[PDB]
């Protein structure tokens, strides 16, 4: 398993080396989002933990299609704020009711390395 924790104050340098396939890996789920919200990587422990497929959400958007859940100032509010500053490091707690048992989450938003990149990680709590 690739032994990355979450949280990790350099989790960018380190999923940057990373494939796709290094990426189910990950003991926790990864989710890499365009600057308008498309998904451009979906890991399996994500896809362990909302059921979705990841080969279907790639290419489709997160708070329009996938997950409307995140569609509200506590989450969305912060992604389009974070994107329009340049810079996202966040943390917070939140619920995955779309289509799926209310599921408790822990979530972590931080900007790629990478110009206009964000990624989402989600851990069970
Ligand atoms: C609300 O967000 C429900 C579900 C959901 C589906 C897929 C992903 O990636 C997160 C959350």
């Amino acid at each position: 398993m690739e032994h990355v924790a979450f949280g990790s104050e350099d989790i960018e340098n380190t999923l940057a080396k990373m494939d796709d396939g290094q990426l189910d890996g990950l003991a926790f789920g990864a989710i890499q989002l365009d600057g308008d919200g498309n998904i451009l990587q979906y890991n399996a422990a994500e896809g362990d933990i909302t059921g979705r497929d990841p080969k279907q959400v790639i290419g489709k958007n997160f708070f329009k299609d996938v997950a409307p859940c995140t569609d509200s100032p506590e989450f969305y509010g912060k992604f389009k704020e974070g994107v329009a500053s340049g810079n996202l490091n966040t943390m917070f707690e939140y619920t995955f009711d779309y289509q799926m048992t209310p599921t408790k989450v822990k979530v972590h938003m931080k900007k790629a390395l990478s110009g206009d990149s964000y990624w989402v990680f989600v851990k069970r709590v």
